[PDB]
């Protein structure tokens, strides 16, 4: 049927767009290919933890996987599973694996909650056509309030066993002249204290994050999407995947939409049409819809920039072996709290998360997720034979990222007399994981595939709202930028177009 506005997906861009549309009185339907995560599973919890993965952990996989960095300790808990509409999807391309959330809330279900505004001078570099004053004066503050960003108590942080891992890396970094910063989060740190005191059910302190948090984490279903539903003008249909988009003869857009069950069985294919169409299917999903539409002739006036400009936000993972006198602890909160800020907008820039590990026993390992400045980009290109977007990225394109991460951590190793671990990512000696991404950015870049507000070039009333807009890098964990940019864009679109 017809609905005035459709939003594809229910991640950050989608959730912002739907809230503001509803508040503007536009009846809006959100279509989400994953589940609404609200039914208790066979253990009484909605989500599985990292030490007890089951089918809920994985989008249509036949075996669970260990969280990257953790295979040496967590492969022992892996099991064969039925393919199922689980919450975390590892999307494998020829030389890159991209991890994305699947469900109402998107990646907000599975992410580490780190809520960070980019450095203004870097924002100005990457998006020179955007007025940065509005962003820092209005839209970034609006996003941090709406998202429920909060800050860890410093006294508790300093005292608790659950953050010893972070304090160890702070001390080691300090010996190399590097400081750390507290990273704000959407996980409720007051709740986390009470977890440690035994007062409330544990989630972050019970090795949960990457397959969902049963408590504490204010994912988008609790913040923007709850508010959007509260407008009385928004509905969400789950297990509905948009497959094609065309521009109707009489105006507007029509979608082919597959309804599946949680085993993946096709139940129905529906046509749904609208006046205004907003894509919030993520860097991967929005870009795939648009290259498909261009290259199958259903949106033939899309430009050549659709598909281009993808990058993994410079993501590299590495680890250091601590001295025996610097144990990182058996008890590590699953929510990071500290990063190493060595980002100066130069090519040696690194913003590194001090990442917890879920082993649950002492391993002496310090794990890091580095965000770097690597100019290399990939392109999604339509494969008509399999009807999929393929990401043309090669592992050598991450060499500048590896090089930047290694130069920073080599300074830390030199100052402390420590070495890398080489065995955390496979049998081959490899200290740097360079073929994954948690933070995909680009494919429908703002100002190149779209105007400066996400209006898709060549079309009216067709909008992209999500990480596909970002030109491959923001220098920090991206969801606050996605959210703020979506606030800016939908406000303008409603004022001028709706
Ligand atoms: C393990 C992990 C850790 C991360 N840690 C952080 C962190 O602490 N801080 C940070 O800032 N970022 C973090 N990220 C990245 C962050 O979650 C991500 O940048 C955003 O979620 C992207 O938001 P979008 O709105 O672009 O997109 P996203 O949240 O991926 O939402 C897209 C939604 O669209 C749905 N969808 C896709 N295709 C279709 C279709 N054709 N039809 C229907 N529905 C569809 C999809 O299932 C999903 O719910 C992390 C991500 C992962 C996977």
């Amino acid at each position: 049927g017809y609905v005035p506005a459709v939003v594809i997906g229910t991640g950050y861009g989608a959730a912002v767009s739907a809230l503001r549309l509803g508040e503007a009185g536009v009846q809006t339907l959100m279509l989400e290919m994953g589940q609404l995560w609200n039914q208790p599973g066979p253990d009484g919890n909605i989500f599985c933890g990292m030490l007890n993965p089951d089918k809920r952990s994985s989008w249509f996989k036949n075996r669970t996987e260990a969280p990257l960095g953790s295979f040496l300790w967590l492969d022992v808990v892996n099991r064969n599973i039925d393919p199922y509409a689980g919450v975390l999807d590892r999307v494998n391309y020829d030389q890159m694996s991209v991890y994305v959330g699947r469900g109402v809330g998107g990646g907000s279900l599975v992410n580490g909650g780190m809520a960070v505004e980019p450095k203004r001078s870097y924002f100005e570099e990457i998006l020179p056509r955007v007025d940065s004053s509005e962003m820092y004066d209005r839209y970034f503050p609006r996003a941090n309030s709406m998202l429920r960003v909060n800050h860890i108590d410093t006294k508790w942080f300093e005292d608790t066993e659950w953050y010893k891992f972070a304090r160890v890396s702070r001390e080691q970094a300090g010996k190399a002249g590097l400081g750390t910063v507290f990273v704000p989060n959407v996980y409720d740190f007051g709740y986390m204290q009470r977890e440690a005191a035994g007062e409330v059910p544990k989630s972050a302190l019970a090795t949960e994050v990457i397959y969902g948090n049963n408590h504490g984490k204010q994912s988008l279903d609790k913040t923007y999407l709850a508010a959007a539903l509260g407008t009385g003008k928004v509905t969400i249909q789950t297990l509905h995947q948009v497959k094609t988009i065309r521009q109707t003869k009489d105006g507007g857009y029509a979608l082919t939409v597959e309804q599946k069950d949680t085993d993946g069985k096709l139940l129905a294919t529906k046509e749904i049409s609208c006046r205004y169409l907003f894509l919030g299917a993520g860097s991967l999903g929005s870009t795939e819809l648009l290259v498909r539409a261009r290259d199958t002739g259903t949106l033939p006036n899309l430009n050549s920039e659709v598909g281009a400009g993808w990058g993994p936000n410079g993501n590299i993972m590495t680890a250091r072996a601590n001295h025996m006198w610097n144990p990182t602890g058996a008890h590590q909160s699953s929510i990071p709290a500290l990063g190493i800020d060595a980002w100066d907008n130069s090519d040696s820039s690194v913003f590194a998360q001090i990442a917890p590990m879920p082993a649950g026993l002492e391993t002496w390992v310090s794990l890091y997720l580095a965000i770097t400045k690597n100019p290399q980009r990939g392109t999604f290109v339509y494969d008509a034979a399999t009807d999929r977007a393929k990401l043309n990225w090669t592992r050598d394109q991450n060499a500048p990222a590896v090089n930047a991460a290694k130069a920073l951590f080599d300074r830390i190793n030199k100052a402390n007399g420590t070495i890398y671990r080489y065995d955390l990512f496979g049998t081959q000696l490899k200290a740097f994981a360079d073929d994954f991404c948690y933070q995909p950015l680009g494919g429908c870049v703002l100002g190149k595939a779209t105007d400066d507000y996400g209006r898709v070039a060549g079309y009216k009333n067709l909008y992209v709202t999500d990480g596909s807009l970002i030109p491959g890098s923001v220098g920090v964990n991206p969801f606050v930028t996605i959210t703020a940019l979506a606030e800016r864009n939908v406000e303008r679109i409603i004022k001028q177009d709706v």
